[PDB]
């Protein structure tokens, strides 16, 4: 296997405005395919980037700022990932659509999975408005992602490479004095299988292939052999003995990690999807499901000269590798310090979601269901609906919801919503059988709260097998189409996704 940590973490260059005044910032991004070395020891690896880089740029905003970005695809009019034909029914193969996780979007702005467009715009989808999307980025400071969501294509896009950070900075939050600037690093975290000639690997088929499969044929999940950390295997990032911010996020397809030091420090949370946690919370370790977001801080103060593994404790189809995707990345205590560190790590960050005393206007229930094709494929589904059914999900906007999450299968799902970051209610857990054979619900405990990582402002929440999960969302400020989804993007694309409607009577 590939050597652990012989390759620096490369940051993402922050991305320059094409144009850029007071009342408006203008961004121009190109999907390109490029080619990129991920490993010392590999051949360079063709991709698909956002201004062909694997991270994309990293975009960098202000609270309010009134951002535009142009996203284009010059991308060749074939995929190099196998594209399964049957899980979707002149249009084009290669569609892409850019998506602004965690924004605060106009709903022809937010990525909508049919509003996708093929280069140039040549061909577009049924539901494509506009070629420059618009964002307002009225909403908290918080780490954004931004990647493409194209319909039936978004686990093969995303694997491709295109994938990027977008961070919303609060000017009220400079206060604080967190770690700031050259001490404030982007983490997004990718595991891939690669081939010995630097191809990327995207499974064709199941492992052990029914001759009733299609050809390609979708999977249920993806797991790959190698853990990359903005676009190299297994690197490592020299740090100064100091406190550093680090925006964790996971942009993996399947994989959900659960991270620790090697060393046993902690990390200090300070921020989840919707951005700063009410209070710092000191952990140990943390899960993160693919779409989650944490902003962490680490204080290397203590440990100069050290060398301490981000650790992956996370199966996927398996126990973890202890050479191999137990590795994630590899801090060195290394760099002399530039200047005093003057960053803090306070307790006390944001006001509490608790705070808010909106109504409950509605209370859904939603199960993780799903049923089985003509080719004895598993096709996700949310309520037993398929994307295409019509809407269910209405919401009208300026009203807050609880929606009540059944999960009967045997995994987690990473339960993501659209325009909206949402407070954790609790988690009961349930009897599956029962639920099963009759479609009641009894309880097998008491309800749990949220830990304290989850008592802030969440946009994809960890639905536990045998659970019910709830949570509470205020719909707004816009009404519009938008989406619900699993953010397993082999589950999103067959078929556990469906619309939602942010209704405006
Ligand atoms: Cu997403
Ligand atoms: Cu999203
Ligand atoms: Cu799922
Ligand atoms: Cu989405
Ligand atoms: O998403």
């Amino acid at each position: 296997t590939l050597e652990k940590f012989v390759d620096a973490l490369p940051i993402p260059d922050t991305l320059k405005p094409v144009q850029q005044s007071k009342e408006k910032t203008y961004y121009e991004v190109t999907m390109e395919e490029c080619t990129h070395q991920l490993h010392r020891d590999l051949p360079p690896t063709r991709l698909w980037g956002y201004n062909g880089l694997f991270p994309g740029p990293t975009i960098e905003v202000k609270r309010n700022e009134n951002v535009y970005v142009k996203w284009m695809n010059n991308l060749p009019s074939t995929h190099f990932l196998p594209i399964d034909h049957t899980i979707h029914h002149e249009e084009p193969e290669v569609k892409t659509v850019v998506h602004l996780h965690g924004g605060v979007t106009p709903d022809d702005s937010d990525g909508y999975p049919e509003a996708w467009f093929s280069k140039d715009f040549e061909q577009t989808g049924p539901y494509f408005k506009r070629e420059v999307y618009h964002y307002p980025n009225q909403q908290r400071g918080a780490i954004l992602w931004y990647h493409d969501h194209a319909m039936a294509l978004t686990r093969l896009n995303v694997y491709a490479g295109l994938v990027g950070a977008y961070i919303i900075h609060d000017p009220k939050e400079k206060r604080l004095k967190l770690p700031s600037d050259e001490y404030d690093v982007p983490l997004l975290i990718t595991d891939r299988t690669i081939n010995e000639d630097g191809s990327l690997f995207y499974p064709s088929a199941p492992e052990n292939p029914s001759p009733s499969l299609p050809n390609p044929s979708i999977v249920p999940a993806f797991c790959g052999e190698t853990i990359l950390v903005n676009g190299k295997v297994w690197p490592y990032l020299e740090v100064e003995p100091r406190k550093y911010r680090f925006r964790v996020i996971n942009a993996s397809n399947t994989r959900t990690y659960n991270l620790s030091l090697d060393n046993g420090g902690d990390f200090i949370q300070i921020g989840s999807d919707g951005g700063l946690l009410p209070r710092s919370v000191k952990l140990n370790s943390f899960s993160l499901a693919p779409a989650e977001r944490y902003d962490i801080i680490i204080d290397f103060t203590a440990y100069e000269g050290e060398s301490i593994i981000l650790a992956n404790s996370a199966g996927c189809g398996g126990d973890v590798n202890p050479e191999t995707d137990a590795n994630i990345m590899q801090f060195r205590v290394t760099k002399p310090l530039a200047q005093k560190d003057e960053s803090r790590k306070p307790k006390y960050l944001a006001s509490y979601p608790s705070v808010q005393h909106e109504r409950i206007q509605n209370i859904r229930t939603l199960k993780l269901a799903g049923t089985q094709d003509e080719y004895g494929r598993p096709v996700l589904l949310l309520n037993n609906k398929r994307w295409h059914d019509p809407v269910t999900e209405t919401p009208k906007v300026g009203t807050t919801e609880i929606w009540s999450i059944i999960n009967p299968t045997r995994g987690t799902h990473p339960i993501h919503l659209h325009l909206v970051s949402f407070r954790v209610l609790d988690r009961r857990p349930f009897d599956i059988a029962r639920y099963q054979e009759s479609g009641e619900l009894s309880y097998t405990g008491p309800a749990v709260p949220p830990p304290p990582s989850e008592k802030g402002w969440k946009d994809t929440i960890q639905a536990h097998a045998g659970e019910v999960l709830r949570i509470a969302a205020t719909f707004g400020p816009y009404s519009g189409r938008y989406v619900w989804h699993c953010h397993i993007l082999e589950h999103e694309d067959y078929d556990m996704m469906r619309p939602m409607d942010i209704t405006d009577p």
